[PDB]
């Protein structure tokens, strides 16, 4: 859920970190 946190999960995640809530724009 949530556009910016879509964009983040988009750039921060193909070929990129594991499935945790607060970890969103890191993984």
């Amino acid at each position: 859920g949530l556009x910016r946190k879509x964009l983040c999960a988009x750039a921060k995640k193909k070929x990129k970190c594991k499935x945790a809530x607060k970890l969103x724009c890191k993984c």
